[PDB]
């Protein structure tokens, strides 16, 4: 709006040039306001995927050592979970508070779309995670002894 019309003040001045740069370099702040999570969403989900591809694995019984291996990613599944659960609230205020102030659909379809399916994993992983804890309870149970 604070570009305006020319202006005449004795010598005819025009600002339209000056104000597409300004509109260019004031997208570009917005965009990394935006974009911050952009990266990080895909980064999260990269790194977030490899949880569940642990989890995917499971198996019951059988050898000792895959135990040991798999042991750890519950103890990571705990912490994580306590924590990704304080750190989900801000993330979902992010994508919501960029809606608000952005017009323009980010990733269009597929940022909404992306949200669903990670509930759907995290519900998945969380159960998946109680039936693989019984029998890691078990199991470590003779493991401590």
């Amino acid at each position: 709006r604070i570009k305006t019309p020319e202006d005449i003040s004795w010598l005819r001045i025009n600002l339209q040039p000056m104000k597409t740069a300004l509109d260019a370099r004031v997208t570009r702040w917005i965009r990394v306001y935006t974009d911050f999570l952009v990266n990080q969403f895909r980064t999260t989900q990269k790194n977030l995927l490899d949880f569940i591809e642990k989890t995917k694995d499971g198996i019951k019984k059988n050898p000792a050592d895959h135990e040991n291996l798999h042991d750890k990613k519950l103890l990571m599944s705990v912490m994580k979970v306590i924590s990704d659960v304080k750190d989900v609230e801000p993330r979902r205020e992010g994508i919501i508070t960029r809606m608000k102030e952005m017009v323009t659909k980010l990733k269009k379809h597929n940022v909404p779309i992306t949200e669903k399916g990670t509930d759907d994993p995290l519900q998945q992983i969380d159960n998946a995670n109680s039936n693989f804890i019984e029998i890691y309870g078990r199991v470590f149970k003779v493991k401590a002894d």
